[PDB]
């Protein structure tokens, strides 16, 4: 098996010229969400070998049958705006992965304020242009690629992996094969 267009990565017919060599689509409501950036250390391990010829972007999805999820996308913007992710993500990742208390945009705000992001600070961050710029780019991120399966990854907006529960029984071959998928697709151009 050597990536047969569809096995370890398929191709979409709606590419995005300029797209990121590695667009990452993930929200705080997936089963791999918590296992993709915490236990499988696939986020750091892949970053340890990040070559300066591949832009790894990370975006939030807006399709988890959870209206607050859309606000959750505002979470990736309002957070990246105040670098409060590490702070609200912990109580946010464990909030949707062990409690289910995260089911209301108002809830996403409860954890946001838990990081000292008083509604005044966040309400201003969003009301601002830089945070709003990351918000319009977010909806535009999944709106341009469309996105239809979390977690989702798109290289240069042309090659998209297919991590839909591989279950290969080899977390070692998955971290190596994956690190390769991005290492070779980075050779596309």
């Amino acid at each position: 098996a050597q990536y047969e267009d569809g096995k370890q990565y398929t191709t979409l017919e709606k590419p995005v010229a300029g797209a990121p060599q590695v667009l990452e689509f993930f929200s705080f409501f997936c089963p791999h969400c918590y296992q993709f950036e915490e236990v499988l250390h696939i986020s750091d391990n892949v970053k340890k070998k990040l070559p300066e010829g591949v832009k790894m972007t990370k975006y939030h999805v807006n399709f988890m049958g959870g209206d607050l999820g859309k606000d959750l996308t505002q979470a990736w913007a309002v957070a990246m705006a105040l670098g409060v992710e590490d702070k609200v993500t912990v109580p946010l990742f464990e909030g949707v992965q062990k409690t289910q208390t995260i089911r209301s945009a108002s809830d996403i705000r409860d954890v946001f304020i838990n990081a000292g992001i008083k509604g005044e600070e966040y309400d201003a961050a969003w009301n601002s242009f830089v945070v709003k710029s990351l918000v319009a780019q977010q909806e535009k991120a999944a709106a341009d690629v469309q996105l239809r399966g979390v977690p989702a990854m798109f290289v240069n907006g042309k090659y998209q992996l297919n991590p839909q529960g591989m279950d290969t029984s080899n977390m070692d071959v998955f971290v190596q094969q994956y690190a390769d998928t991005v290492k070779y697709l980075s050779e596309k151009k």
